[PDB]
């Protein structure tokens, strides 16, 4: 059976008037995660750390949730420059050209690796989301930006419950009853495939009428939609001098609209020790009884950042910054938000208070009727989608991320080698690993749109990008975006009218 | 031929109004049992031990006779909570993804293992029961409760005759003539399969109109079926004061029925050294002549426990206790019987004797006409079936086990590696072993039933189960039921009327 | 709608070669039982009494479980004298000619009764046995033996649980957990009819292949089936004089058979205070934990009498005696068993012990293979059927009663007046009652059989019955059977061969 | 669900001894304590 290609190499991008197709293939690798066995572990223990409860599985998985993985920097450039809106339509993934080898470290020039035909590889796709979802936005280890760069699949693990609630089952009846109910998930529970070297498999996903990524900017606020030469009939009242009421007409080019800017909380900051404890501007803890005595919740609750939304944050360092990341050893931070070209995004509401004109700022602009704003921008390095949680109560939902929210996001494709046991049982097994190829073709629905704007428009040039931007250096090491110019932007480019 | 999946991984459970389907797959392993040769051995020699005569075979075998192996604890919960009766309908077993490797221990980093394509594996299914049956209730080594846990197949061996009868063939004409007739069974005697790595095989079994497992309890004894407000016409005689006979009518809410409780022997105890000698409340030895001088039969006969049946045992430690077991190194005992919710199960009959009311207890309630009772309970950890022996005389037959009795129980699937001999004959052979996957899909006929009972009913909650119950701990070690709460129960749940 | 017969009066009996049909109609009456409400009560409190836990319902019910109710004494005579076997085949019941009147006691010549057209009567038939069954053998208040005698329907009530187990819920965790689970049944739970005066309803039941009532006797024991002139070849061993073994042939007319007599316990007696506490030869208590400290079980368990079965009871007053009963104020006891004409019924087994001939009696003849005997007799006053409890374990089952056992016995027909509330609510209601007619036609499958016996046979004559037997006396008061002659018998009449 | 562990279930083993009953006067008692009422959001584990 072996000895046959069982696939090829797919790459490139094709642009059409209404569609774009990205084809990427990567060589992947997979170790024997864990002991071949599920483990209950406590991670992030630093004495003053957060310390979450987790289940670690013998499975590893593919994650495609990152634009950079599908578009070459050049492609992404034409995408953002030429199209006004776009969204993912369909994805087809293939796993093939599998090779499973066992590692024998003799001692003498050991680690010689030999093929093991007849050694199987499990591969399962959750599809319906029956197991805890992990494709969290911004996660590291996604399909590598550069083709020809190995993809080391990340091991699968999830958080069954907030560590704190069960912190003391012995010695607390509540934190104990809760602990009694903690769930447990294992994949062997469902049907899935097992492939020998001569085999392959394919998976296809269809984004529904998912949200569209709008790539446009205004220079005009919703409350600026009027004719400066025509006077409004409004006639407002105000406390005149001394004690009386007088009324007046704002002359033309001054008017009051029905629209307010986007909601959000512009204040707050980040924990200094965040790298070990919740760092979110928000923290949002829950304990149904429980204990959780004497800690900064910053060691109990879970962070959610950013928060400003349609408001201009009162201080920097609130800003959503990111790096291609994440391995220790030097990478450069960059912010998509750094360019600010649209005038529905960085709002600063104030109440009027006194008749002189003295204002009062709103560092917390809660939701109210008639608020209009544009979504946060994204860039080649942003994350494509976010699973919406299975809750029966949802609010307006704009992602601060810029990521496409969806109840049924691409399923997770898991894999793990067979647990080839061995005789002379001490509980051990054969040490093997897998390598193969993964191809992910994505069909993107694109839409081009024209304006009657006479003047030119901002365009990602690469004349304004770093000299490092997107390159290889004498060791075969690749450099992605090095500065905010490079990332490209959404809400950078096209002037709309409103 | 090799290099093809020749199977996949099947798992999960599906519930329907009248059916439930359990699908489990496990990775298995198999050594070269014995010398590759049959041996006549004497086991359990402890000087004061029982010491049985046995034939050990080069074969190993699969055993599926345990509920825990088919239902996940959660599944079993819904099964017992929601359905009133159920029974196995059909089983389909598959053996595939075979890999046969030979072990060379060089010395230098030895035990390197190499595949041996073209190395066959024998697999035979008795089906008709032509070879001594061994799927004895409660046996250890059955399909592992947790998927993803290796199944080490147990070697096959049986007891040709009670050791004692032949104990002295030389020096006793009877124990000798008997010995002359002892039989001998070997599997090479029948046709069976031989599979190379690229192959697989399947077996299907059909439980006939086998008995049903009833999951219900009463709170009402068969002799309590009457109206407390209506008087019975019976008019009994009794020895009145001094010397005369007078007669009377028990007023209403008092009555005498035709029904008696279930038979059984409530007395007796367990041998203290049982772990080496019959420990059964009963012992039941047979010797057609023979010798068998000067031993507690407890070293001759074979035990049969429990014995109380439809009676309440007069002392604890009669109770049928069990553990998932059985390897030495700490597991916890648990009893299914521990919950006692039905009022047909723990009976205590007494005869009246004297007219004052003085009773006489029956520690031995033998079989009599009109006895009504419910079968013993079972739990996820109980054994599914028991082969009924081929005898032409059978009694009423309720298993104290709770196991389903059947003349034609699932056949035994045996396997052993080919005896690859080697040149330079010193009688040796190539050291190889097998590993593969086994899938066992069972179709369970289920029946739901409703009551007119107004009040709520007992339900296995997991609010009442240990905090350990069913979990994994920092080493990838699994914990099943830790206390009697956890096992679930039969005769725990549903109120019937009678 | 009212003013129409909505029925007639059906009576008489018709005999055919293979069928007999009994038609009876009775005028019935029904009060408003309880407060119109269900009550949890403790009955039979006498300080030293049994004291059962019970639920009393606002419903009343019809019971037809008594031969005397269907056959006129004369009819029953021809039935037993002429037919050898018989059994109930089908029953059709009708409720009609309903009249509902309200009772106003003015004071002045009060209790004037006025019709209430538009006042409904609930009538429900359990049919499937969803509510606790109460047609217990020998119950008083069944369809009256004499037509033209009013039937006062007995109120419905049942025993949810043995009082003792819950005796102390406060102060005993076990007797408390049990109490938590006690069930509760109410009829409003199911659909049923509501009839105004102008209406009627009908119900039909079909006895399946229920057991047959055999009316025959032998004068020959199963171990007497041989030729006194032919010698048996058997040749038995016995301890001869001094110390040796000799063997011999029983000459002809002496033989040993394979048959033994019927099982049963011939000893024991009846409690002297039975009229308040279990009086059964047996008592059979069950307590799953519980308390039940310091009482003769005779105040805890439930009696089951008689017990001798196929054995001759060692003392009188064991004998199943009865009266048409049961209201206090003088009725005469009678026993069906008093005539003893068959020689399979009153057995007295003895073991031989010593070679001289010295026997040992078996006052407890438990069940054993090869036991042959005839069922207990019955009479016009015996009870027709007994519901077999819903248990999954049953023994041989001959009723000491003589009653036909059946899993699906005639359903119970319940009735209660509508709860006509009244304004000015103090929680009261209109006082009304119902009277109507009930007709019960039963089809009896009969079978006549002839013998080659030359001599005449015993026949219920009425030449051998009391002068009172079956009569009316100057007050319009009826007398049924006054002595054992009168009751007629089963196992009295026909000689069979075996 | 694919949850392996058991799940909370309204048992009536955890409900009052009064729960849902009739007492010597024909008076009915419904739920007497929070156990008895049953619950929604008590029972089934979902994934999100």
């Amino acid at each position: 059976g072996v000895g046959y290609s069982t696939g090829g190499w797919t790459g490139g991008t094709i642009f059409s008037e209404n569609i774009v197709v990205t084809k990427n293939t990567r060589q992947f690798i997979c170790d024997i995660k864990n002991g071949h066995l599920y483990k209950s572990e406590v991670l992030n223990t630093g004495d003053t750390a957060h310390r979450q409860y987790a289940i670690t599985t013998p499975w590893s998985y593919f994650n495609f949730n990152q634009y950079s993985s599908h578009f070459s920097p050049n492609d992404w450039q034409h995408l953002v420059n030429d199209y006004e809106r776009f969204r993912p339509k369909a994805m087809i993934v293939r796993v093939y050209n599998l090779q499973i080898k066992q590692i024998m470290t003799d001692g003498a020039m050991g680690t010689v690796y030999n093929n093991d035909l007849t050694a199987g590889m499990h591969i399962f796709c959750d599809g319906d989301h029956r197991y805890p979802y992990v494709q969290h936005p911004w996660d590291d280890q996604c399909m590598p930006e550069l083709p020809n760069s190995i993809w080391e699949l990340p091991q699968y693990a999830y958080i069954p419950a907030p560590i704190s609630v069960v912190d003391n089952n012995t010695t607390n009846t509540v934190e104990e009853h809760l602990l009694k109910g903690v769930p447990l998930y294992m994949l062997e529970n469902s049907d899935h495939e097992v492939l020998r070297t001569g085999e392959s498999t394919e998976f296809t996903f269809n984004f529904g009428d998912c949200e569209w990524i709008e790539n446009n900017i205004t220079f005009s606020m919703p409350q600026m939609m009027y004719n400066p030469l025509v006077r409004s009939r409004r006639i407002y009242s105000y406390s005149g001098p001394n004690n009386q009421t007088s009324n007046a007409f704002q002359n033309a080019a001054l008017r009051t609209s029905n629209w307010m800017s986007g909601p959000g909380i512009a204040r707050g900051t980040h924990n200094a020790t965040l790298q070990t404890q919740s760092a979110g501007a928000l923290v949002t803890m829950v304990t149904n009884g429980a204990d959780v005595s004497g800690v900064g919740a910053v060691r109990v609750g879970y962070s959610t950042d950013p928060i400003y939304g349609g408001q201009q944050p009162d201080s920097d360092l609130l800003r959503l910054r990111y790096s291609a990341s994440a391995a220790e050893g030097q990478q450069n931070p960059i912010l998509e938000n750094a360019a600010r070209h649209t005038f529905t995004r960085e709002a600063r509401t104030k109440l009027i208070t006194g008749s002189n004109g003295a204002d009062g700022n709103y560092k917390e602009w809660w939701m109210l009727p008639n608020q209009m704003w544009d979504s946060a921008p994204i860039s080649r390095y942003n994350p494509i989608w976010v699973k919406v949680p299975r809750v029966n109560r949802k609010t307006l939902l704009d992602t601060q991320d810029g990521s496409i929210p969806m109840s049924h996001p691409p399923g997770t494709i898991f894999i793990k080698l067979a647990r080839i046991p061995v005789p002379g049982n001490g509980d051990s097994f054969l040490n093997i690993y897998v390598t193969g190829q993964v191809s992910c073709e994505v069909v993107w629905e694109v839409e081009k749109r024209g304006t009657k704007n006479w003047r030119p428009e901002y365009m990602h040039s690469a004349t304004n990008m770093s000299v490092d931007a997107y390159t290889i250096n004498n060791a075969g090491v690749y450099a992605g975006a090095v500065q905010n110019a490079d990332v490209m932007q959404t809400r950078f480019n096209h002037h709309k009218v409103l």
